[PDB]
């Protein structure tokens, strides 16, 4: 059971039923999910070498999906590829980077061509700190390892700030690049946006600077562990996809086909069932114009 597809004329349907009962058969949809790609070894990950690399040493790539860095375990990154439906290497999801991971994370961007970053966790949260300001605080450049960076612009919105970055690193396909990061400021870790408007506006809004883009590379996407918000945004962006492409959606499917590739991506039941709620949104919206 790899996929629950939904006629779009009946979504709506599909998840009051789901709904009803407390969430009863939305609960069992849900759980259904649990163990998908857990047979799968983080052998690589789990090296002594390897330790300090990982944030949570619980949350690691599977071996059979990791970003390899060039040679210089110096191959290490926390961080898992994910294919698209037409081609590989359509995500990058990764760790939100440590203050000793950070070139590594850098030299992944310039390795892998990756042309946007989309960061969904704050830096500090609830007293924790969930990432590192691995991005420069002006506009001075600096070396990250073997890569120069330096930030052009920084535009602080209502509930995300883009940044566009000049990266030069080892010249392979290029020698010098612009990159963008998109920063979601709103939201909470093992929880959700306060609306689907924001969300969806903003999945909308970086997937319409990736598509105007001449060759965007893989997106990176990360949170704190790349696991639970990294996963919502990454199922949201195909579903919302599948919405402008076909007359059916298949949110189960979506999820499934992630936690095939990294542990468990969407971390709550909540966020599960918010994933259905921007469905029925946008749906609802359409339906009348
Ligand atoms: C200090 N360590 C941690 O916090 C780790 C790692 C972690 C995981 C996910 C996130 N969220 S994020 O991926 O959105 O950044 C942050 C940190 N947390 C976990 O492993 C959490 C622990 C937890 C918290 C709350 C709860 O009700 C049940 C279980 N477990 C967990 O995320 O399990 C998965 C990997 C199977 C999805």
């Amino acid at each position: 059971k790899t996929s629950c597809p939904i006629k779009i004329n009946q979504f709506e349907g599909h998840f009051m039923k789901l709904q009803a009962d407390s969430n009863y058969l939305l609960s069992k949809e849900y759980e259904e999910l649990k163990d998908v790609g857990r047979n799968q070894s983080c052998d690589i990950a789990l090296l002594p070498e390897n330790r300090g690399k990982n944030r949570y040493n619980n949350i690691l790539p599977y071996d059979a999906t990791r970003v390899k860095l060039s040679n210089v375990c110096s191959d290490y990154i926390n961080a898992s590829y994910i294919p698209g439906n037409n081609f590989r290497r359509e995500y990058i999801v990764t760790q939100g980077p440590l203050p000793g991971t950070k070139d590594d994370f850098w030299k992944m961007v310039w390795e892998q061509n990756v042309h946007n970053i989309v960061m969904v966790t704050q830096c500090v949260e609830k007293g924790r700190v969930k990432c590192d300001h691995y991005w420069p605080a002006d506009q001075d450049s600096l070396y990250y390892g073997d890569l120069i960076l330096q930030m052009l612009s920084e535009s602080v919105l209502p509930e995300w700030t883009i940044r566009e970055f000049k990266i030069c690193g080892e010249e392979q396909l290029d020698a010098h690049r612009l990159i963008r990061h998109f920063h979601y400021t709103v939201w909470p870790d093992h929880g959700v946006p306060e609306t689907t408007q924001s969300l969806i506006q903003f999945v909308r809004t970086v997937r319409d600077y990736i598509n105007r883009s001449p060759g965007a590379g893989p997106t990176v996407v990360h949170c704190s562990a790349g696991v639970g918000r990294t996963g919502t945004f990454i199922a949201l962006d195909r579903i919302l996809q599948q919405l402008d492409s076909k007359d059916s959606v298949d949110i189960y499917g979506a999820v499934h086909d992630l936690r095939l590739h990294r542990v468990h991506m969407v971390q709550t039941e909540c966020q599960y069932v918010y994933l259905h709620q921007c469905v029925r949104d946008v749906l609802r919206a359409r339906k009348l114009r």
